């Protein structure tokens, strides 16, 4: 970038709210090697985000079934349980530990308060309902505990949501639930109630639609892109961001290489020959190209499953990386589609993201470096950093 057009970045920077609403936290964040305070191994520590200058992050209470393989057996639920516990003390022990640096915010209010006293701030976040089990009542402890914004999904069906991404290893159906279960339809209501966001990203198309029937609040996608950029059922069609549009929510374009580009012939390639040797058929779209997603695959082995998702994801580690240029085009068209108000940014770094030249947290002005030359103004800006999200953050409050 020209060095007027990074100066304008860095000017703006001092003065407005950056917040990246997909951030993953390691389960061995805070430990030695990996330390909150120094400049680690990671995407994200404080030290990044002071250079950066970003204000703040959605840093998500998550478990799933890990397989890293084992496939799922009934006491994965617990283990999925315990992935959510030591992510709250992680969060929790960051702001014990490092008061004078780091909040958690639980409303707009004191994100924009902690932001203000130069603490970075937390937004405690949850994603997917599989470790939650049966009980709906999880979700008021979770929300006492400081969680507010939720998303029914990841990777994986599970009881209360179909997945937009089933896995074959995992038994998983398509749409098997048709959506949202009754359980996933009463969360709804209890999570409105509880003035909980609701995060519509790695959901199937069904339940989003579902979710915008039935929310009295706006609702987000915390990291998503159009699939006008790449045709995969993890993007979202244009008629599932007017949803999101109409609940007065927005659409947090997430920097997930793969996601932006389509992956190239020889990458495409690449995995033809190896999905040949496993006998497969030829790709046809790319739904199966980012993930072992062929239905047949449940019928494997977990040793011929390993080899095959092992090298799979080998292949796809070699794809040239997305960029800058792709991140904002997305962003583009998402505005195009739902307007200035109803758009924001994400990364999903420490679970794959990052394009070239945003590779961590302290690179952030580099996105708004883009913004500024395809002609976005300071005011924009400031909206697709964090304003829109913390609007909406206020409504799903009010609505409580
Ligand atoms: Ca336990
Ligand atoms: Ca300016
Ligand atoms: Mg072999």
């Amino acid at each position: 970038y020209p060095r007027k057009v990074m100066q304008h970045a860095e000017e703006l920077h001092e003065r407005i709210l950056s917040f990246d609403s997909r951030i993953t936290v390691p389960l061995d964040f805070g430990t030695t090697g990996n330390e909150v305070d120094k400049d680690g191994p990671g995407q994200l520590d404080l030290v990044k985000a002071g250079r950066g200058r970003l204000s703040g992050a959605a840093l998500a209470i998550f478990g799933w079934p890990e397989m890293w393989p084992h496939k799922p057996t009934p006491g994965f639920v617990d283990e999925a349980r315990h992935q959510q516990e030591i992510r709250y003390k992680i969060l929790t022990g960051m702001v014990r530990d490092f008061p004078n640096q780091v909040g958690i915010a639980y409303s707009p209010e004191d994100f924009r308060r902690l932001a203000m006293e130069g603490k970075f701030a937390i937004v405690m976040s949850m994603l997917n309902a599989y470790p939650l089990g049966d009980d709906l009542s999880q979700l008021d402890k979770w929300a006492a505990r400081g969680v507010r914004m939720f998303g029914f999904s990841y990777v994986g069906n599970n009881d209360w949501a179909d997945s937009s991404r089933p896995l074959p290893f995992f038994n998983d159906s398509p749409d098997a639930l048709g959506g949202l279960s009754p359980l996933g339809k009463q969360a709804v209501e209890r999570l409105n109630d509880l003035g909980v966001i609701i995060d519509v990203s790695q959901m199937s198309t069904k339940a989003l639609e579902q979710v915008a029937a039935l929310s009295r609040a706006p609702i987000v996608a915390s990291h998503s892109a159009p699939r006008a950029l790449v045709d995969i059922k993890r993007n979202l069609s244009d008629h599932e961001m007017q949803l999101i549009k109409d609940s007065g929510g927005v659409i947090q374009v997430v920097g997930f290489p793969a996601y932006l580009r389509p992956l190239s012939k020889p990458t495409l390639d690449k995995l033809d020959a190896l999905r040949a040797r496993f006998d497969l058929p030829p790709l046809e779209g790319l739904d199966y190209a980012l993930m072992p997603g062929d239905p047949i695959i449940t019928i494997w082995p977990e040793q011929r499953f390993g080899e095959y998702a092992s090298a799979l994801y080998g292949i796809l580690e070699e794809e040239p990386k997305a960029g800058l240029k792709e991140l904002v085009d997305a962003i583009d068209y998402t505005v195009k589609k739902v307007g200035i108000d109803h758009v924001g940014i994400s990364s999903d770094f420490n679970d794959g993201g990052g394009v070239d030249g945003w590779k961590d947290v302290s690179e952030i002005r580099n996105v708004t470096a883009e913004l500024i030359t395809r002609g976005y103004s300071d005011a924009d800006i400031a909206k697709l950093w964090g304003g829109n999200f913390l609007r909406a953050w206020g409504e799903v409050q009010k609505r409580a």
